[PDB]
């Protein structure tokens, strides 16, 4: 049987990873959604343009968790847009979602990409019941792309040969380490001592990262990004279903490392066939640990805060 | 230096081109629209996706044509949807980027997708200027891609093993050839004999080609197809950025080839460096040569409205 | 965990078989031979080269079947050059392969690719016990490869609007039908009629056809081809491996289709996680049905030949 | 037009570049060699495969110069085996190949793979004519590529996330920097501090990267790597011909980097639409430095014996 692929949410970024998942031949797709017709619309015109490129998928849209049985992926963006609050209501999604997974996709593989992600992705690993090893969130792969982006572009060289390392979560509560980024195996440091850059245009990049949805955001006015976090999940799939072990930063449970019990963290990690196969553990500067904290402080009162609304957690 | 690829509209089918010519390494890209933020936006969440799979590429966003300079393909979607009134605005809209195609990108191989595509092709061909042979338009394709993949469900065999031959536009004003569409090389007739399927089936899955556009708005309901119209598009570009000679169906101009001269209609064309560089004429028998007939003279009647709108165009 | 490919046969298609299987990411790829160090070197070559695309695979070579346990496909190239003695020294090898699956991949989808072909893989599936729709021979998909090549020369089209229907083997075994081939839908009578080229070119691209195999080797002098064939091999597999349903010309075991029972024949079949899932059964004219039955029944001589050299497969 | 690739010699290495060349669809190839019928076998073998994965490209053998006219790119490994003489053969070697690419393709962009590697370029550059920028070695790719292979073994991390700093040639004349070499950004320096890994391991993993052409003709025994070789090769073709400004390590000609001039040696360099548009220089510890010496000037002492077999290269 082929691999099959399921996304909770079809909208922006679900309707993006339908694509992907079919041009890159992942498997059979199922777009879910509350919304009637919108999955049924998008799947239906993915599976019209496979002739074209080839790719033999079956895409299928539903309103009935039923249709996700099996799913060896499930990709989660159900929610609603920030038009506090956000928080409430995207957490009775994940509690829908997670039974839905419970029942039906017990073993899959599950990313989540709904807001606020560490704390959503959290209360969806307990909703769902499922291993922890085996739900994790995208956020960490978009802020390394962003990044690495930028700097081929401050460089003038290949994205493939510009590597980060990131940890945290996004804007103020990311926690980048220059000295574990590289161009070439050169870290960030020494391309700044060989006048490859200046610390100030390194330091403009960083702060560029952390608003970078922000920035995308402000030109697109109506909505948010969507192709980089489509891009970003997508490859965390990948390397879930071919077993490739990248190391990759994602939002795991961390119950230990770096000091952290019972939660969601942006950590390095390696992803392979059986999920988070290991966290990666770095030592941290004073600084460094400082943002850390700040971070894990931040989303511990969101949990808390989710205790509140729903005590079952 | 790269290949350059300008997007006239950075909408739904726009922003798709852009994702599909960044993964398939076709070159730089350019995003441009009337609306600002939208291109550069798009434009910049592709660039930015860009580590993940390791595709080098320029994405650019711009509201001015200048940024267009020296493309190689231009692909064009701006427009607006409906909500022959649509025919009077998006006019407009192909007279703007005609001139825009004909300042800074004149040696481009241009595709048309805006809406009612049969007439916008063929005023935007004359608006810009450039020799026909270097401006299509996309239909045939997605009408292709749909027939293949009901076909490809009816039969259960790979998309890839499924031929279909299309001419003229989408709706009632397609026409296509069941003995010229094939499973494996046998004719759609043949495989009704074997009992791969029936006649009523076959009929059922032509009129869901034709109706095909509508089935995805009714779904959507906010909007149109963008994936299959994209994927048709980038598929043109690509026969034309690596000389490779694809036998596509797009809207193309014809002189002479079943008696028609000095109009775009949309037949099967091999696509290489030099546009297109082959039309493929068959013979048709007397009800299809007047199925034929009847679609030619509908984008005839459009054209000539488009004439009575903008008097430049006769 | 990661399919598993084992290659039974460490030669130049072997070799071309597992860079084609580490590129196209198909999963971990054991090497096979009897010679020491062969399928060692040529798989860590392989490795080596995996960090320039980035692709991540295990390489295995080994002298012991052990290492192909749990293969879900296994492509078969041992055996000797011809240097009908050649059936008897290639028959052995057929039954130490087949008593290796057998015993460490009974599952395996099992792809024969060693000459001469059509005994060898009716041969190989009855020493191994496996069943029937999960052994095939490559043969067809290669025919018709040179055959699509030719003609996309002779027309100057695309390798991918050529679609070619070929029966039965190599060389005066094959039996193709011109008439379920062609261009974007085209058959190549109509071409023929429409004056893209003449019977007598198409003819002698025919004829080509048939001698395909020894055109390479005379080129080579050394050797035989081994880059289209390990392709068209790698194409069964992985219409096996994502369960594509391509229709694919391969010898299979005929139960009733053809008016054949009990042998293998080139056949057009639809391959899918299951093997061999459809056997496609054409009506044939009076010719092509003569052409057909010469054609198996030098198959059927062949395989009695293979009982006379080894009675157990009676 | 599409890209055309010149391969300078059509043995192992040859024809998997050629194929290679083929599958990432990068233009035309030509396959050019000494010997009769092998370029025109190998050539045609695999444009016979195309049509299986889709790729349109002409494939043509030659055994003439005029052959490889206008060639984008031009890969050579024409030369004799190994079995100081072989330094007068291929020299002379390179001397033909040199006169052919000056007078057909001034133009080109010329990877040299021939032995030994670090004399036959500098000697490549000179004979030919072509600037500096646009003849360059492939070593340290492969050397590169071996390297990071054997380290995501140690970690069992992706391929995609070794990174590894390699000056110099291969074997004795590597200069391996651990300490910008790295796992997911991290140094080896560090990971050995960490836990993931020992000195010794580290060590005897640079050893096999030095040894790595020997292992691989240890196993095969009658022949040398050619997979890891023709992928590191192609990777370099690929980036000059996609602008794609990739960082690898080849063999360059210096101007004063590292205090060296008018000296090709393995340094990690920018490869794009130019040629070599950067060569990385870093900072060197005084026992790094002396052992870049060291190997600069054994590649020094080569260079001196070829002018005393042909002195027209002082
Ligand atoms: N309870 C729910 N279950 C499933 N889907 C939901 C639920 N609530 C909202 N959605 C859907 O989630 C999707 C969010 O899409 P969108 O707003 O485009 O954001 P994104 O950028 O994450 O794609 C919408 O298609 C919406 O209908
Ligand atoms: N005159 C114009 N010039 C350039 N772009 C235009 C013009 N008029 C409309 N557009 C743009 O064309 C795009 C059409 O996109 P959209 O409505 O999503 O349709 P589609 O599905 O064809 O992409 C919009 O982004 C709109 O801003
Ligand atoms: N009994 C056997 N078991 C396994 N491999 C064998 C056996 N006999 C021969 N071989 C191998 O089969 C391979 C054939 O390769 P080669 O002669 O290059 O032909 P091809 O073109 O089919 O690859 C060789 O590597 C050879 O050692
Ligand atoms: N003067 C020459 N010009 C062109 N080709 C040559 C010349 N001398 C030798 N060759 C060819 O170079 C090729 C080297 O191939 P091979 O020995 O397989 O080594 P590699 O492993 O580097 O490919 C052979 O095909 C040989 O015929």
């Amino acid at each position: 049987a082929r691999n099959k692929i399921a996304l909770i949410g079809s909208g922006m970024i679900g309707g993006t990873l339908a694509h992907l998942a079919g041009l890159k031949e992942l498997g059979d797709v199922v777009l879910f959604d509350i919304a009637e017709g919108t999955p049924q619309g998008k799947g239906l015109d993915i599976a019209e343009s496979s002739p074209v490129d080839g790719f033999d998928a079956k895409f299928t849209g539903a309103n009935d968790y039923a249709a996700i049985e099996g799913a060896d992926v499930v990709i989660v963006t159900a929610g609603v847009p920030r038009k506090d609050d956000l928080l409430g209501i995207n957490l009775k999604v994940m509690e829908q979602v997670g039974a839905g997974i419970k029942k039906y996709a017990p073993e899959a593989f599950v990313i989540c990409i709904t807001n606020p992600l560490d704390a959503m992705v959290w209360a969806l690993q307990k909703f769902s019941g499922l291993p922890a090893h085996k739900v994790v969130g995208m956020a960490g792969v978009l802020d390394s792309a962003r990044f690495r982006y930028f700097l081929s572009e401050e460089f003038n060289v290949s994205v493939e040969d510009v590597t980060v390392f990131v940890l945290g979560g996004h804007g103020d509560s990311m926690v980048p380490l220059a000295r574990y980024s590289t161009v070439a195996g050169i870290p960030l440091p020494d391309l700044v001592k060989m006048g490859w850059t200046s610390q100030d245009k390194l330091d403009k990049i960083i702060q560029r990262t952390r608003d970078g949805g922000a920035e995308i955001v402000g030109l697109l006015k109506t909505g948010s990004a969507f192709y980089a976090p489509a891009a970003s999940a997508i490859q965390m799939a990948e390397s879930y279903l071919k077993d490739k072990k990248r190391v990759l930063p994602v939002a795991a449970q961390l119950s230990g490392q770096y000091g952290v019990k019972d939660m969601y963290v942006g950590v390095p990690t390696v992803i392979g066939a059986n999920g988070v196969e290991r966290i990666i553990e770095i030592d941290l500067d004073k600084d460094e640990k400082a943002q850390f904290d700040k971070s894990v402080a931040s989303v511990a009162g969101l949990c808390e805060a989710c205790i509140g609304i729903a005590p079952s957690l």
